[PDB]
């Protein structure tokens, strides 16, 4: 149950990020090819809901861990009940990513090893121990430790032919938060919406742009991967990658046009805790 730690030599890829899961869409199309996820217990991978088809979800993807070729048997897919990509079509919002989180329940128990390990989740005893915090620590205190009102150093991971690349980003959670959120208006399809908070709800964290540093941006293939805070050799998931303003894997023209506003948006796991806590209640993670 020691979450968020590497399991030791100075190896690469899944040795350095052993919670990462790779998801492939079984019947792919443009914008619907791949996703990422995080191992969160021996039976569960956390990802984005938009990675699946709404009908027969369980047979719509394959998932692999540890950089393996083999795919794991998926017993059930649990979407957050509030997720509905079509929910704001009325308002001229063609895709709406509020509550874009889902849990993959695997039929078979994972065996943890050097390349397969769980990441810590917010508001758990695993996170308390990982941050070397006292047993009096509350969920609010973990939130203060992990997401202070500042630009927060964080990271995500991109994958390509079993190779992982770690990318450092900053969560704009202080005085730049409003500016980061307002930049949703640069996203194709989001430019006409009068009140941007209709697209950027209280569920989201915001990264990207060039201040305080030049953050790399996500691609659609990174959807569902963990947004992670690294403290003293431990890794805590704080978010799930949901959607971005610029897809730098295709249209690199655009990011060069609007670098100051090229943001990525992530589901804040502190904002979906009732759902995580209930669905993971039997996984020995010790939610507070
Ligand atoms: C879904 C999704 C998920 C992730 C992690 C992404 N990362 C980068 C883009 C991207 C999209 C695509 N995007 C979603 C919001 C509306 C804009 C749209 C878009 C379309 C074409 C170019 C740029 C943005």
């Amino acid at each position: 149950s020691l979450c968020g730690m590497v399991w030791h030599r100075k190896g690469t890829d899944y040795h350095k990020q052993p919670w990462q899961a790779k998801i492939s869409v079984i019947r792919p199309s443009k914008g619907h090819e791949s996703c990422m996820g995080a191992v969160v217990s021996e039976y569960f991978v956390l990802t984005a809901a938009h990675c699946f088809t709404v009908d027969d979800k369980e047979h719509s993807i394959k998932v692999s861990v540890g950089g393996e070729k083999r795919d794991l048997e998926i017993e059930v897919v649990l979407f957050h009940p509030n997720y509905n990509i079509n929910g704001k079509k009325e308002a001229g919002i063609p895709e709406f990513y509020d509550y874009d989180v889902a849990l993959i329940k695997l039929k078979n128990k994972l065996k943890y090893g050097q390349t397969i390990r769980p990441i810590c989740l917010p508001c758990t005893e695993g996170t308390t121990r990982a941050l070397r915090l006292p047993p009096t620590t509350t969920c609010q205190q973990q939130k203060e430790e992990l997401l202070p009102a500042q630009d927060i150093k964080a990271l995500f991971v991109s994958e390509e032919e079993k190779k992982l690349t770690r990318k450092e980003v900053y969560i704009k959670n202080g005085d730049k938060k409003g500016s980061c959120e307002r930049d949703a208006q640069y996203a194709p399809g989001y430019d006409k919406v009068k009140d941007i908070s209709e697209v950027v709800t209280p569920r989201f964290l915001c990264t990207g742009g060039v201040s305080p540093y030049a953050d790399p941006n996500t691609c659609r293939g990174d959807s569902g991967g963990p947004l992670i805070v690294h403290k003293r050799s431990r890794f805590i998931q704080v978010g799930v990658i949901s959607w971005g303003v610029v897809d730098v894997c295709k249209n690199q023209k655009r990011q060069k046009q609007v670098p100051a506003h090229a943001r990525d948006f992530h589901i804040n796991l502190f904002q979906v805790l009732p759902w995580l806590k209930e669905k993971l209640q039997d996984e020995d993670l010790g939610f507070l």
